[PDB]
RNA sequence: GGUGGUGUUUACCAGGUCAGGUCCGAAAGGAAGCAGCCAAGGCACUGCC
């Protein structure tokens, strides 16, 4: 359960805008999203690094469920 | 080296464009710009000079 797969789950547009601003290495594996990354993201999506945050967070709880069942 | 070709590679770090998103604006409309792409660079093979 990649980054791509959690994109096809202003509301939640812009929880997009941020997976629309990151590259293919990013989404499908986010274990190197560190500091400099977020802060292109974050501007890329129109957001902030907090925001990106957030939906970092987010993924990683739609996917430890995936590795738990 | 120059100038071509082909394969490969390259998140941001004054190239271009810019989905998506953001920004300013009552509006009309402006602005910056990620990924993508183009271009460009790197690693090699290669033609020519």
């Amino acid at each position: 359960f990649d980054l791509n797969d959690f994109l096809e789950q202003k509301v939640l547009v812009r929880m997009e805008a941020i997976i629309n601003s990151m590259t293919m290495k990013e989404r499908a594996k986010p274990e190197i999203i560190k500091g400099s990354r977020k802060r292109r993201i974050a501007a890329g999506s129109g957001m902030q690094v907090q925001d990106v945050n957030r939906l970092l967070k987010q993924f990683d709880d739609m996917q430890r469920m995936m590795k738990k069942m």
